[PDB]
C-alpha cells in the first residue's frame, strides 16, 4: 500500500484526498502506485543568505531570505507542473549552481556521495518523477530523476 515515503492526506482547500511523499516533498491528486545502486538526477538550486556559500554564477552575493528562496522554488514547480516551462529550461536559466550549464544534470550517483536529504529524495523518486522542495545546506532544490 503506497511506495516508500508516500502517504494519504486531506486537502484543506478542496476536501479531496491527495498523496504526499515526506521523503521527496512531492504532492499530487493521483495515487502513485530492489532500490537501484545508482540513480541519475537533474536539479534546480535556489540559494539564500543562510546557504553554506551564498554565491553563484548568477549573483556574487545572494541576499534573498530562505523564505524568498522557497517562494521562488514554489513558483518554478508551478511553471513546470503547468507545462508553461520545462525543468531543463528553468534549471539552465535560474539554478544557482554551475550544473545549470548542463540543464541541471548531475549525472549518476550512488548512496553515500551526495548531501543526505538530496540523496534520500533522489532514491525515493521513480524514473521520470520530480520532487517538491528539497532542503540542504547548499540551498533549496527541485530534483528530477532521469534514470
Amino acid at each position: 500500500k503506497l511506495p516508500p515515503g508516500w502517504e494519504k492526506a486531506m486537502s484543506r482547500s478542496s476536501g479531496r484526498v491527495y498523496y504526499f511523499n515526506h521523503i521527496t516533498n512531492a504532492s499530487q491528486w493521483e495515487r502513485p502506485s530492489g532500490e537501484p545502486a545508482r540513480v541519475r538526477c537533474s536539479h534546480l538550486l535556489v540559494k539564500h543568505s543562510q546557504s553554506r556559500r551564498p554565491s553563484s554564477w548568477r549573483q556574487e552575493k545572494i541576499t534573498r531570505t530562505k523564505e524568498e528562496a522557497l517562494e521562488l522554488i514554489n513558483g518554478y514547480i508551478q511553471k513546470i507542473k503547468s507545462g508553461e516551462e520545462d525543468f531543463e529550461s528553468l534549471a539552465s536559466q535560474f539554478s544557482d549552481c554551475s550544473s545549470a550549464k548542463a540543464r541541471g544534470d548531475l549525472g549518476a550517483f550512488s548512496r553515500g556521495q551526495m548531501q543526505k536529504p538530496f540523496e534520500d529524495a533522489s532514491f525515493a523518486l521513480r524514473t521520470g518523477e520530480m520532487s517538491g522542495p528539497v532542503f540542504t545546506d547548499s540551498g533549496i532544490h527541485i530534483i528530477l530523476r532521469t534514470e
